[PDB]
């Protein structure tokens, strides 16, 4: 069936981050913003309502939402103020996630391993890659 909904929805807290900091430099982020993002470890809300699939991530920090349709470029507003224009396709299993802006581009992979969801996110050269379990 869709598999995909069973296998992404739910409430996401993290518990693991390699390299983040390194991306958001790499990606833009100020210094005082990578910081304070760096502490947040905020939650992943994944939902689906029909072709809908809404992502949130709510930390005491910052709070943002996405909704989208797969092969679907929609405008987005990422958590550094960023305004990109994104594409979320399904491939394999995962979800693959580009943010195209100002002749740039970052590329976020949202994958199920075991009971884990494992986010890796790349910009140019560097990768950073966050966990999330259930909560
Ligand atoms: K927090």
């Amino acid at each position: 069936g869709s598999h995909m909904c069973d296998a992404f929805v739910g409430t996401w807290k993290l518990v693991s981050s390699e390299n983040f900091d390194d991306y958001m430099k790499e990606v833009g982020v100020g210094f005082a913003t990578r910081k304070v993002a760096g502490m947040a470890k905020p939650n992943m809300i994944i939902s689906v309502n029909g072709d809908v699939i809404t992502i949130k991530s709510e930390s005491t920090f910052k709070n943002t939402e996405i909704s989208f349709i797969l092969g679907q470029e929609f405008d987005e507003v990422t958590a550094d103020d960023r305004k990109v224009k994104s594409t979320i396709t399904l491939d394999g299993g995962v979800l693959v996630h580009v943010q195209k802006w100002d002749g740039k581009s970052t590329t976020i992979k949202r994958k199920r391993e075991d009971d884990k969801l494992v986010v890796e996110c790349v910009m140019k050269g560097v990768t950073s890659t966050r966990v999330y379990e259930r909560a």
